């Protein structure tokens, strides 16, 4: 009976965003089971495992904006849930997306999208915020940049509408 | 207690898909209400109304991919949904996509991506066939091509399985 | 020898754009032909034609941000151009695109997106802004707020951009 | 004076589609540096090097679709390029994706699409074939399945326009 908040951070945004969604789910009448993931190479939180994954109610993923796609540690772990595809798990459990960017430009929206497009591969139903497809914050390029009271306000939101949908379900 | 199948079509492609999305939604345990929309220029179903967008107890998208994009009559009626929009409605409603192609290149995907899109703005919970993200239908550039079993049985279960997450929500 | 500057405008936030852009246009060494589409139902700048696409050096495609979509009189003219992407044209020519949103959440980068796709289709050359797919513009829920010091030169910088790039092709 | 075709590869489906395009490129006037990247962990063709994308005229970037998405190990080497974002390198120069999958259902498409979104943040030129967003190729649940004599003729089409591009550039 838990969601699991599953995120990648680097300088610690995501990371901040991840807990304000747990409150939120937590809130929403489920237990939060918050996670990270390793670094990777060629040559905090405590590590996600696939067990997380297969037994969640539901799924919040997390990562900062790393040019339009999620971090690729965050990657990395998911190209590793084959079987959880395969067998056809996380189908019918709801899900949804946050990030950090440490750019004025833009690049938010594209990247939510991006980790959108595997949770539908995998079978889950999506929801955001009624930017729209998910909870979204700027870390402005000192990576420094706290949130707000608005973007914590979307986080806890988000994880509470999660968390009430795995509940409805 | 019904899901709308809400579509626009030129050559009744889209127009037979709708139908056997709409069995899908029975064989779920809800009516289907089957729309459409109105030609639009400068200079079959029942036509779609607010009040049935409004009612519904989730939706399923459709139209041909017109390069990459829906068709304008779809969109016409949805860009006069702002109320809706506004008074935070189809929030927390499950929504499908579907769509037709005439083409062998591609553009299926992405169309089923960008008609997602506006969900999401509305609010709602998306859901896809565990493509991935909806219901897909090659034509050949006669308009002429019918289903297959096989696209049928997408159909149906994207119906039954649009309906069946209305029933559990 | 003419970049087509081609949008639609509902309370002429992209309209203002649409003429910036055009400025830009002309520094990079083309003339702009600004352009727009008719509203469409069921029941300001020039209209376009479809020789005036067929025969431009390369294109800058407006619209405000409507459910995450371009919206429909522009989509209308699009859907009209079948003959073009048949005998394949705006085949090598470059192209942007640029929008306007009069809302706080967001929705601009996936309209940007989205507009992206048909110019793919059409088998255009896409470039950007070095939001990162194109020109935005916040109109605030007035419609009313202008354009800053900051969006004009980015319309502009865009513009000359595309023109020059259109040059070097 | 070299196009570099950057890629990824598993089960080497897309290492082959790497070939052709090389040779796409070589027919359109260009040296094609065919390169790829290491796994990664958290415990063929020669590696490519950050100056390999510094110096290139123009790139092509492959990856087999992983749930969506590029692959990791890909993901990796672009997330290593900052320094070339931020001092504004490949601005100017042209790019194409391509992409492998071993599935039925689909995701092609927006692996496609989401591998441009990065060409697009570094101000690539992004061009396709006029899928429409780049080559691609089923490999069939058994990786097993081999390039057909349209796959490679789109492959090269695409490395030699890429090629000729970079050229007119």
């Amino acid at each position: 009976p838990y969601i699991l908040v599953l995120y990648y951070s680097r300088h610690g945004a995501t990371a901040e965003m991840a807990r304000q969604i747990a409150r939120g789910v937590e809130q929403g009448g489920f237990e939060a089971r918050v996670r990270t993931v390793p670094a990777v190479s060629t040559e905090g939180a405590l590590y996600a495992t696939l067990e997380d994954l297969k037994n969640c109610a539901g799924l919040a993923l997390g990562s900062p904006t790393r040019f339009g796609n999620m971090a690729s540690p965050l990657k990395y772990f998911l190209d590793g849930t084959s079987s959880l595809w395969l067998t056809g798990s996380l189908v019918g459990k709801p899900a949804a997306v946050f990030t950090s960017t440490a750019s004025l430009h833009g690049g938010q929206e594209t990247t939510q999208l991006s980790m959108l497009l595997p949770l539908l591969h995998h079978g889950m139903l999506v929801l955001g915020i009624p930017t729209p497809y998910g909870a979204s914050h700027f870390a402005g390029a000192d990576g420094k940049r706290s949130l707000d009271e608005h973007e914590l306000t979307l986080c806890r939101a988000l994880g509470k509408r999660l968390a009430e949908t795995a509940g409805k379900l």
